[PDB]
This record gives C-alpha cells, sequence and structure tokens, in this order.
C-alpha cells in the first residue's frame, strides 16, 4: 500500500519476459507444433488449434515459443497473433522489476490509471505497460481478470468453462469456439486456465493426478472411458466432472456437448484425471 509485499511470493524470480498470443491459423483450424525451432518437420510433436491462448517466449528460425502452463513448444509465426489488453487499475501499486517480493520499483501507479496488459498469470502479477514504464502489477491491483475469481479452486472453474459450451455441435477434430469434440472441449477448457494437457483422449489418460476412487472425484477432474467395442482395451472417450454426479462432454449421441449422468453411463471408465492443482 503500495509497499506491502506477502511473504507468500518467493523473494526471487526465474520468471523471463514474454507476451500474449493466440493462435490464428490462417486458413484453417490447426498448427504443427514442435520441440525446436530446428525441428525434424516430419515429427510434430503435436497441434495446437485455432484461438488457444499462449505465452510468447520468443521467436527463432521463423517460429514462435509459446508456453501453456507448464507445457512449452514451437509452431510457425504466422500461425499467431500478439495480444495486448487495456484495463485500469483499482489501487494504487507499483510496477516492480520481476514478479517476486524483492524485485526493485520500475514506477509508482495511482489507483484508477489506464495501463495495459502484456502478459498475465506472472506468478501472481500482471506484466503491464503504464505511460512507457514496463513491468510487474500485483494481479488482484488490476480490474481486468483473465480467469474467473469465482470457485474454490480451478477444478471449479473448468467446470464452469465447459458449461459455457452447452449446446455446441459435436465436429470430430474441433476445439473451438463453435464446435468440439470430447477431447478438444477438455483441451479447450483448460486453455483457458493456462493449464496444457494433450489433445486426444487416449494420451489425457496418461497424465494430471490419477484420482483412484470416483468417491474423491471433484468439479473439473475429467474422466475417459473405453466406448469401442471393437477396440475394448482402448480409451476413445473423455468428459469433465461438473458435480452433482453429470459430467459434460462432446458426444455424437445428440452431436453436442451436454450433461450426461456418470452413474447411468453404459461405458467403463479408464482413468479420473486432475489436472487441476490449486
Amino acid at each position: 500500500g503500495p509497499g506491502m509485499l506477502s511473504i507468500l511470493l518467493s523473494a526471487s524470480s526465474s520468471y523471463q519476459t514474454q507476451t500474449i498470443g493466440r493462435l490464428t491459423t490462417p486458413g484453417t483450424n490447426l498448427v504443427k507444433a514442435y520441440k525446436s525451432s530446428n525441428p525434424d518437420l516430419a515429427r510434430n510433436c503435436y497441434w495446437l488449434y485455432f484461438d488457444y491462448y499462449v505465452h510468447i517466449l520468443g521467436y527463432e528460425n521463423g517460429f514462435a515459443h509459446v508456453r501453456i502452463g507448464t507445457e512449452d513448444c514451437w509452431i510457425s509465426k504466422d500461425s499467431l497473433e500478439e495480444i495486448t489488453i487495456p484495463t485500469q487499475s483499482v489501487t494504487e501499486a507499483n510496477i516492480y522489476s520481476e514478479p517476486s517480493r524483492t524485485g526493485t520499483i520500475v514506477r509508482y501507479v495511482p489507483a484508477n490509471s489506464q495501463v495495459t496488459i502484456l502478459d498475465f498469470n506472472c506468478d501472481g502479477f500482471y506484466r503491464i505497460n503504464y505511460r512507457g514504464y514496463i513491468g510487474y502489477i500485483l494481479e488482484d491491483a488490476l480490474q481486468y481478470k483473465w480467469k474467473q475469481i469465482d470457485g474454490a479452486n480451478d477444478g471449479e472453474r473448468a467446470a464452469n468453462l465447459v458449461k459455457t459450451k452447452l449446446g455446441c455441435k459435436y465436429i470430430l477434430g474441433m476445439s473451438g469456439p463453435d464446435t468440439y469434440d470430447c477431447s478438444g472441449l477438455m483441451q479447450w477448457a483448460y486453455n483457458r486456465l493456462d493449464i496444457f494437457m494433450h489433445r486426444t483422449a487416449d494420451v489425457q489418460d496418461l497424465h494430471g493426478q490419477l484420482i483412484e476412487d470416483a468417491q474423491d472425484i471433484l468439479p473439473g477432474d475429467i474422466i475417459t472411458f473405453r466406448t469401442d467395442s471393437d477396440n475394448p482395451m482402448l480409451v476413445t472417450h473423455v468428459g469433465m466432472y461438473v458435480g452433482n454426479g453429470q459430467f459434460i462432454h462432446a458426444s455424437t449421441n445428440g452431436y453436442v456437448v451436454k450433461y450426461q449422468d456418470f452413474y447411468k453411463y453404459p461405458y467403463p471408465v479408464s482413468t479420473i484425471r486432475r489436472y487441476w492443482t490449486k
């Protein structure tokens, strides 16, 4: 106020200067992703998709180095655009040199100042430009919120996000904004929380915290299923638990994103996976 800093913040930061990207995938909906800026172009690690949000770590050799949560990869620089976000501060604060409790002061920012967000989710800070001064401001000092404040945890936030897509049409291979398949809905929802999961159900099945007893399931957990009786050991479907014994999924039954009663769903569960941590 403006000098108070919480002991819950680290006194050190390794957070590198980043910007915000939004995937535009010109002429299509996807872009190949790689694990280097000089890849074996035949061996892309996966793809990223139209209207996903990323952090941009830099550019090299025609690629953008992008990050979603703990995951980083390289995509063609023409597949995304840089984004800056105007907002205003609501309380006086300092812009600091880094997102820690020991940064130097770049500039004092009075309450009600117009600022521009350059990066988000920076360990409790945004990176901003105020009047040409650049650095990190505590995230609650700004009006703009990159994710819901409501909810006890990011699992509840993920459950809200899939609810916002109820009624969207099922289309194989899609991940929004208007159409989805089952696993694309999951990856999209977590993209909006800056958390990476892989794109297909059979890989989503292999990561996240394993919730071994269904009694322990919570909103935002994903449930994978084996639904193909000609390949009965393969994971082929996924949905997101949203509480009250229901999950939401994109289903070919109805060709729509809809609720489903978990206990009555007539296909075996493979795993329950928790990709949220706070």
